[PDB]
């Protein structure tokens, strides 16, 4: 009867858990070892011989083996304005991603829902995240339609977020699931680089780096509190806390602008140095309350923005080489899929843990940490607890 | 244990709106004079029949005044924004990526002043706009402009549309309620520089937008567990928040961000769809509370246009007084997209106080707030007033 009684009945009891993870990528893919030849040919830039050598080194240094790409050679042959460095091309790019981003998201969501094993009518909330296009109604609406979810799902559409937003969607889903009894949140991160693909320029090596790193993928979660074992729900990881911060002295480190030429990418500061110099503050804030100070005792998920971030964090903290294994495996096999990456890494970790026969979904360890890194410079820090295997 | 940590981490009570601040560009247009101004500045004075259509649209809009960042002087310098369809996204973005967080800041400063607490106590920022996109977003820019703590937890809601005043309340509710001590700065800021364009006699739906849309920002502080010992006091308390898609409404309102800016497209019958279905949202929200008399509620409805309000009133048998606050904001400010319903909350609690009625909700206990927009999406927030 009272507002207090209503509130306590309305909310969930326990911590939010990740109940299922599904992933998808465009079938079309490129091997990184072959990409410099392909890229300079399809962008009619073969005369740029010095720049091509720089791009070969970028691709070699990336540690990426394979990237999935919705954009095909045949499509680009028909759309040379997307192969130029800077031609009017937003409309064409939007035409692609407003359709393909929810479609790829749906593919991942179907897999998550299959693992979860529950009727889709039990989904109460949808969180859709992309950095690839914008439209109204949004991709959240399109996903809802494609999946045939209840019209009364509570949707949140996260557009133009950037690379930290795999952490952001966990932070969002945590509060939705924990504050609402029975809530089951479908989380989808879906990224298609048709908005950022463009030809090379030797006066914009930061843009060129993006053409070596960024790739396509989608990941989906079901998140909820108070799992129902009787119907086959089983958490994989439990969330404990989620934080976000802006690093000091990082203004303009990573900017992205949506323009008539598509989405442009700018780097102005040493991103690996900024992250490695400041990450301990985020670890202490997250783990000091738990009495944890040994960062090698945690299972690790880090957004693989590039290999230098991972290498410099590993050195700065004295991490064992094994700690970044799952992260690096995803970077190698998929490249930088922006917001989706950390969710692929959670999937990799729990799957490898099961294959290897260790004690928990987090490489046999109890506590873990997930980091998103992106424009701001923003760091998202999520504290996770594993589940026994 | 994790369960113990969870109990300590979360808040106890319902989320309240602790402060409301609003702002608009100083520049404004009187609706009575807009058809002449608009058809002049868009080089369309020869379009005689179309101007008459636009005059009737403006006359029927019930809008008296709209605030507009875009000035005549600026538009004279930028004829490509005055065309119906010319490449102009870059110019529009250049405006709104700066001006949207600036206007938001003006509203937020007022909300923070009313709240009366140190800005360091803000833990979360929710920024909502339909006017431009950028990385980092307007949430980051606002955080910087206000000098908030670098570790505020931000959510950037871009390209949301007209229902999102309801959406930000729904978001802020869960943030505040699930996090002990959380104090959420909510800002909706809209500038129509992305949608302004010249007329076309084959796109009368676009022309409607030119009669209705306007600029403004609103800011809230939202939190649970108000501390009276430092002078916090809720204005309204949130009880539940829902969202739904109306049946048979696919494609009613679409909006695309293109090289020509943001374009809007209307199909079907939006006032009809909303009014035919709104009772199902009211029943879902209020049947668990034992409430069925919709005239017993205080009302906030997104004033997407006058026909929505008129047809909801007729369908539900609402007394003429119910939509007073809503219509006042529509008259004085026009359709400020996501910010409107927050202006209407402010209008309602201020009028209530000035009139000396018993509560912030026109003397009534229970209320409802509706956002309407692309989907067709309806957001439904149940509110409880506070005694005056």
């Amino acid at each position: 009867s009272s507002l207090d009684e209503i509130r306590q009945a309305q909310r969930a009891d326990g911590p939010a858990g990740i109940l299922a993870i599904g992933t998808a990528n465009p079938e079309n893919h490129v091997l990184q070892a072959e990409y410099p030849d392909y890229y300079f040919r399809i962008t009619n830039s073969e005369h740029m011989t010095d720049l091509k050598e720089k791009f070969k080194r970028m691709c070699d240094k990336s540690t990426i083996r394979k990237r999935h790409m919705h954009l095909t050679e045949e499509f680009l042959k028909e759309n040379p304005h997307m192969c130029a460095y800077m031609a009017p091309s937003l409309d064409t790019r939007q035409d692609i991603v407003v359709v393909e981003v929810p479609k790829l998201g749906k593919e991942a969501a179907v897999k998550a829902i299959k693992e979860w094993g529950q009727p889709k009518s039990k989904i109460t909330h949808v969180v859709f995240c992309t950095t690839s296009g914008v439209d109204m109604p949004g991709a959240d609406y399109q996903l809802t339609k494609l999946l045939g979810l209840r019209p009364s799902v509570k949707r949140l559409m996260m557009y133009q977020q950037g690379c930290f937003a795999g952490g952001t969607v966990l932070r969002i889903a945590k509060d939705l699931a924990e504050n609402n009894r029975g809530a089951r949140v479908l989380v989808v991160c879906s990224e298609i680089t048709a908005v950022t693909f463009r030809g090379p320029s030797d006066t914009h090596l930061d843009s060129l780096v993006g053409q070596a790193l960024f790739s396509d993928g989608a990941a989906a979660l079901i998140v909820g509190s108070d799992p129902d074992t009787s119907v086959g729900e089983k958490p994989i990881f439990e969330m404990v806390s989620a934080a976000q911060t802006i690093l000091p002295d990082s203004d303009g480190a990573i900017d992205g602008h949506l323009r008539e030429v598509g989405l442009t990418f700018h780097l102005l500061k040493d991103v690996p140095g900024l992250i490695s110099k400041n990450i301990v503050k985020s670890l202490d804030e997250a783990f000091k309350p738990l009495g944890i100070s040994d960062w090698n005792s945690l299972f690790w998920i880090a957004h693989p923005g590039g290999p230098a971030i991972l290498d410099q964090v590993e050195i700065k903290l004295g991490l064992k080489e094994e700690k970044m294994r799952a992260t690096r495996h995803v970077l190698s096999e998929y490249g930088n899929m922006s917001s989706a990456c950390v969710l692929f890494i959670l999937d990799e970790m729990r799957r490898k843990s099961a294959k290897d026969g260790v004690a928990t979904t987090g490489e046999g360890l109890e506590w873990g940490v997930l980091f998103g890194f992106g424009p701001g410079l923003t760091v998202e820090t999520v504290v996770l607890h594993s589940v026994p295997l």
